[PDB]
C-alpha cells in the first residue's frame, strides 16, 4: 500500500515517523499478508495551523491517514485495518485517538503499481515475488523492518 | 469530510486560509447536513513553480480541492456543492473561478474514520453524535466556527 | 487530470521537473486525446526520510504519482498509461523505474471540475472545448508546451 500520513511540521520526531510507519505496516501486513516491503508509509508535513476543523484554525496534533489500497477485500477486513491503524497510531506517535482521522481508497490492482510493477490481486502474491526479476526481488528485500 | 487544498505557498493569507475552509466548510454543512466539526480542511501549500499545466510552469494562482465523501449522495447533490465550492472559494480566496478544480472522491463510511470514530451513513449525522461519549461530544463542539 | 507527484526537496531540479510533467501530460493526451492544457502536474515536494518502505527510511529517490481520472476508460488503455508513465517519468527523471509509483484513481466526470467546469465524458474533450466561453478558451490555451 500506499498510507499518505498528513501531520503539522515537529508534531513527529524521526523517531516518532519510523514509529508511526512501523504501526501502519504491522497492521497492512499483519491483516492482509502483504510483505513487508509492498508498504509504503508517506509523511505530508504542514505548518501547524494549516488544518481546520469546522472552519477553526488547529494546533499541530491532527494526524489524517489516507490508505490507498487494492479492491477485493472485505468490510470486516477493512473495518479491523482501520481500527488498528488508529489504535497503533495513537500508541505509536503518543496522541489522543480524537485527533486521528483515517480514510481507506481502493482502485483496481491492474491500475497500481509499485517498483516499477504491476500489482497482484490479494488473491494472489507470493507467485507474483517469485515472478519478479532476482535484482528486483533483492533491492526489495533491504525494504523490511 | 475530509478537504485537503492544495494552494502555492502564500498565495492565502492566514486570513485567506480561514475565509476558505469557513466557505467550504458552509457549503458541506449547508448542502449534506453534516455537522461543522465533521468537516476538515487540510491546507497542503507548496512552492510557486510545483504546478504545470499542460506542461507550462505556473504562477501561484491554481487551487485545487480534492474532496474525499462517504458513498451515498446523488450525482445531483454532488454537482451543487461542487459548484458552490468553485464559488464561494472563489469569492473567499479573491480569485477567478478558471483557476479552481474540485474532484470528489467516495469510499463506503464503514472504512473511513474521524475524531478515531467510524462515519455513520449520510443522514445518520444526529443519531450518530448523540450516541457517542460525552468527552467526544465536548471536544468535537469546540470545533464550530 | 490531476496528477499529483510525491517526490523528496530538491530531488528535481527545475528543469526535471518541467521534463516530468511534460513526460506524464504527454503520456496522457497521447493515449486519452484530451488536450494538453488539461492536464495537471502537481509537485508535492516533502525533505528526505519521509517516505518509509517496510519501515525503512528512504533516501529522495522514491518518486508516487496519484493519478486522478474520470470513469470511463478500459482496464487495457490505463495498464499501457501507467506502464508508459513509470518508462517516461524514469527517462525524465533520470531515476530507475523500481523508485517509481504508479496509482489511478477514477471519479465520475459529473463531480469533477477544471478551470471552473465541469469535465464532459472520456469522449467528448473537442465539442466541451468548442462551447467554452471565448476568455476561457483563451486562458485554457495558454498552458500548452
Amino acid at each position: 500500500p500506499v498510507y499518505m500520513v498528513y501531520v503539522s511540521q515537529d508534531r513527529l520526531t524521526p523517531s516518532a515517523k519510523h514509529a508511526v510507519a512501523k504501526a501502519i505496516t504491522d497492521a497492512h501486513r499483519g491483516l492482509t499478508g502483504t510483505q513487508h516491503f509492498l508498504a509504503q508509509v508517506n509523511f505530508q508535513e504542514q505548518p501547524a495551523g494549516n488544518v481546520f476543523l469546522g472552519g477553526v484554525q488547529q494546533g499541530g496534533d491532527t494526524i489524517f491517514v489516507h490508505g490507498l489500497h487494492r479492491e477485493g477485500r472485505s468490510a470486516d477486513l477493512k473495518g479491523q485495518l482501520a481500527q488498528r491503524i488508529v489504535d497503533d497510531v495513537s500508541v505509536a506517535a503518543e496522541i489522543d485517538r480524537k485527533h486521528i482521522w483515517v480514510y481507506f481508497g481502493e482502485m483496481p490492482a491492474q491500475q497500481m503499481v509499485n517498483y516499477g510493477r504491476f500489482l497482484p490481486q490479494p488473491g494472489h502474491e507470493g507467485e507474483w515475488f517469485d515472478n519478479l526479476s532476482s535484482d528486483e526481488r533483492a533491492f526489495m528485500e533491504t525494504n523490511v523492518d
